[PDB]
């Protein structure tokens, strides 16, 4: 298992792209950057981590991106939360728009990051095999305190279930 | 090369999701739909196929796709074309919102696909190598009449060039 045991980082590198004052309701000229997990973890005692299947996801299916979202001042204000890591391996670009449609403004404390081919995502084993040696990320979440996993979880049924990767379940974990 | 030899459709299959009359200003609940690439051949005498880097690429950078959806129209109308399909390895879902955002309201005659994992793009020789062993389609296009590919090539910077893929240089070969 993960829990209690240091973030293995790697060199595993993940990309996104910022979004903030000017930018947030129009529309971006940005190129992604690339920041190694350890460096992110290094850097901020305290970070959630949650990935999900796919950027775009239809609204009428089950989420539990928007839990995220809606709970983020209470994240970083109250529960000092530094970084919330939103992952999917869809292409940076997509990932912020995904973000800006979702209502973020500002990717100060939360990002929604590319891990690429799914490379981080298999290495702990919480990936989604989708057919054919494709990769898609499943539905988890992760809490990171200085350096070390508290709580790492993924969903049985990615499809249907939000429950252990729920914004509340990680609530009770920090 | 390609040209002037049967599409080689293998057992290769393309996701995508429809957009249409209801849903075409609003948020559709739609599953993607499978389809052999074989079977959109067999099925359409005058194919259009075309490969872009990434689902919702930055406007300030280059693009052929709007040119594909402004010359929709004439494509269809004065040259006959059954089929446009915009190729990306991203998310259907992904796709069709890209789509939506470039200003598609009707799939009958243009659908925007996934190449899951790059695996056709990877096998005509039009994939982009970005790093890590992934795969982004490069910026390529090609015409395929009666089962027959007439006209293949992709540029040399995707990054930066608009040449051989854009619809004015597929114009001229239609």
């Amino acid at each position: 298992d993960l829990v209690n045991k240091k973030f293995p980082a790697g060199d595993y590198k993940f990309q996104y792209i910022a979004i903030s004052q000017s930018d947030a309701d129009s529309e971006s000229c940005k190129m992604p950057q690339t920041v190694e997990w350890s460096k992110l973890i290094s850097e901020n005692k305290k970070v959630i981590i949650t990935g999900a299947p796919a950027a775009f996801s239809p609204t009428c299916t089950v989420s539990h991106i928007p839990g995220y979202i809606n709970y983020l001042d209470e994240l970083v204000k109250e529960k000092e939360v530094d970084q919330v890591i939103v992952v999917t391996v869809d292409n940076p670009f997509a990932n912020q728009a995904w973000a800006k449609s979702l209502g973020v403004k500002d990717t100060t404390h939360i990002k929604f990051a590319s891990d690429p081919g799914c490379a981080f995502t298999k290495s702990i084993g919480f990936e989604l095999a989708v057919g054919d040696g494709v990769y898609w990320s499943g539905r988890w979440a992760m809490v990171v305190e200085n350096g070390i996993v508290t709580y790492a979880a993924k969903e049985t049924n990615p499809g249907t279930d939000v429950t252990v990767s729920s914004v509340e379940s990680v609530l009770a974990h920090l």
